[PDB]
This record gives C-alpha cells, sequence and structure tokens, in this order.
C-alpha cells in the first residue's frame, strides 16, 4: 500500500543521489504532505468550509461570487471554472481548458503547462500531450526528485522551512511537514539507508527495537521511576500481574515525558481507582509538575507503543 509506493520513491530519490538522511528525510516529509502519504497524486478542486481556503489569490479576481459559484460547480464534479480562477493564464495557460488539463500531479505537485513542457524535456516523458502520465507512481517519482534537485539550492535542503519555500514561495502546512520529517528521521537509520544503497524492494525494515525497560534506551528512566513506585503500591496497584505493571510503567514514563517531568517522585490513585496521577516534586510543592493516565487502559498499552511514542517525543 503506501509502504510499497513510499519503498519506490525511497529508491528512486537515493538511487538520483538523494544519499543524506537529513537531506532523504526532509524530501520525503515534503512528498508526503503534499500528497497525503502518496495517496493523493491528482490534485483536489473540492474545498467545503469556504473560499478562504483557495490559496490562490489570483481567484478571487472576477469577485467573491464568481469564485463561490466556481467552488460549488467543482464540488458537482465541474472543477473547470475553479481551475481557470486559479490557474488560467499563468504558468503557460493559455488557451481554455489548459488550467485543468495541467491540474497539479504528482507527489511534489506538477502544474501549469509550462512546467509539463520543462519536466517533459527535462525527463524525456510526453507529458504535454499525455499529462496524466504525472500521477502514475513511477514517472511522479522521477518528477518529484526532478523538482527537488532543480527548484532546492543545497543551502535549503536540511531545513524544512527553507525547503517549502524554495518549493512554494510560501509555507503553508509547516506544523504537518515538520511531523512528516521527524518520523523520516527516526525511520532511516544507517542499516535502512545502506539497504537503500544496496537496492532491496523492502530496505526501509523498521525491525524489532529495545522498549524503555532497558538500560540506556529512551525513557529508561522515567520508567525505572514509575516501576518502582508502582512495587511500593504492592497489592493496592490492582496490578496482577508483570506485564501488566511494566505496560503501567511505559504508560506513565510517556504522560510524564509528553508534560514536561524528568523524575516521577509520587504516584497518587484518584477518580474511584480510574486514574494513576504521576508527580514531580513534594506534594506540597506549588511548582510540582503532573501527568496521569487511565489505569485499564495503561494496563493492556503496549510496552513496544510507549517506548516509540516517547523515543519521537524526545526527539521532538
Amino acid at each position: 500500500m503506501s509502504t510499497d509506493r513510499e519503498s519506490q520513491l525511497l529508491r528512486q530519490a537515493t538511487k538520483a543521489g538523494i544519499d543524506s538522511p537529513l537531506e532523504l528525510a526532509n524530501f520525503m516529509a515534503q512528498a508526503g504532505h503534499e500528497s497525503r502519504g502518496l495517496s493523493r497524486l491528482n490534485e483536489s478542486f473540492n474545498f467545503t468550509r469556504g473560499i478562504s481556503q483557495i490559496p490562490v489569490e489570483a481567484a478571487w479576481r472576477n469577485g467573491n461570487a464568481a469564485l463561490e459559484s466556481a467552488r460549488q460547480e467543482a464540488l458537482r464534479g465541474r472543477p473547470e471554472n475553479l481551475a481557470e480562477l486559479m490557474y488560467g493564464g499563468r504558468m503557460g495557460n493559455d488557451a481554455p481548458g489548459d488550467a485543468l488539463k495541467y491540474h497539479g500531479r504528482g507527489y511534489l505537485p506538477l502544474v501549469g503547462k509550462e512546467n509539463y513542457e520543462r519536466a517533459g524535456k527535462a525527463l524525456d516523458l510526453d507529458l504535454v500531450n499525455q499529462p496524466e502520465l504525472a500521477a502514475q507512481p513511477e514517472h511522479a517519482g522521477r518528477i518529484a526528485v526532478w523538482q527537488w534537485q532543480t527548484r532546492v539550492p543545497e543551502g535549503a535542503r536540511h531545513d524544512v522551512r527553507e525547503a517549502t519555500y524554495a518549493l512554494n514561495g510560501a509555507l503553508n502546512g509547516i506544523e504537518a511537514r515538520r511531523q512528516r520529517f521527524e518520523v523520516w528521521q527516526q525511520k532511516l537509520t544507517p542499516d535502512v539507508m545502506a539497504r537503500l544503497d544496496r537496492g532491496e524492494v523492502g530496505a526501509p525494515a523498521q525491525t524489532v527495537a529495545r522498549d524503555m525497560s532497558h538500560a540506556g534506551e529512551p525513557g529508561n528512566a522515567l520508567f525505572e521511576d514509575a516501576r518502582q513506585h508502582l512495587r511500593q503500591m504492592g497489592p493496592q496497584s490492582g496490578l496482577r500481574s508483570a506485564q501488566e505493571l511494566d505496560n503501567t510503567a511505559g504508560a506513565l514514563a510517556l504522560g510524564a515525558q509528553k508534560a514536561g517531568l524528568s523524575r516521577i517522585d509520587h504516584l497518587l490513585a484518584g477518580n474511584d481507582g480510574r486514574t494513576l496521577f504521576a508527580v514531580q516534586g513534594a506534594l506540597g510543592d506549588p511548582a510540582m509538575l503532573r501527568a496521569s493516565v487511565d489505569r485499564e487502559q495503561a494496563s493492556q498499552q503496549s510496552l513496544a507503543q510507549s517506548s516509540q511514542q516517547l523515543a519521537a517525543s524526545v526527539a521532538q
């Protein structure tokens, strides 16, 4: 599914010389955001909230009402009028129908007749006459790498904010791009990069990682604080298995890390036995920090999931 198209794009990118894990994560974050994880290879002309969502200033040149009428027509499957407002008379879209014919396609959307002309010439693809080729995953990958290597200067290859600006001349969805960037930085380990260099099909293997219950792993300090305090509660902790105690410690360390605690000094039961509160500092300290977990959900919450979420949280 997404894994197959993501693996294909990772191989195409590394085959084109995008070898830096930092540059590759950035490239993958921009492509993932602009195509919703490589699942949307065609531009959507559907705007359900309002015309304020339409990101092209030029679309208002015929007044607010003509733009609202084109929006309703696009929602009914006739986006020609909206495409003409958004891209007509720009980027080589001279003839009627060009704006929609050359709508965005690909991972780093190719839009406008002149960009289909330039990309076609550079990649030996008949994109002007068969623009649909730009929405085919294989060609889409080659076109995204070309957009990246020709529109992003070397100095902006490692920064999500600068790369987004060099690509789009504006900063849209920076939060979502930053989140995708941090996920790719975690996935592109040395062995994953080595398997991409070797050209392996399933190179992006995640593999079993050590959980926070192992010494030296991210969250281990908070995990041991939680585990010690759970064992101190004795039979009153309501935990009937070592596995449930470990799961609860993992959930507690995660909540603690998310709320800014560096240490769990105390564990308190509350909400009629349904909640566990992790506390940093004495209970009478007005600077005391706190975090809470649902006891039932925490006893069955995977320690591998808790360890993954805490590691990402610390990396953020």
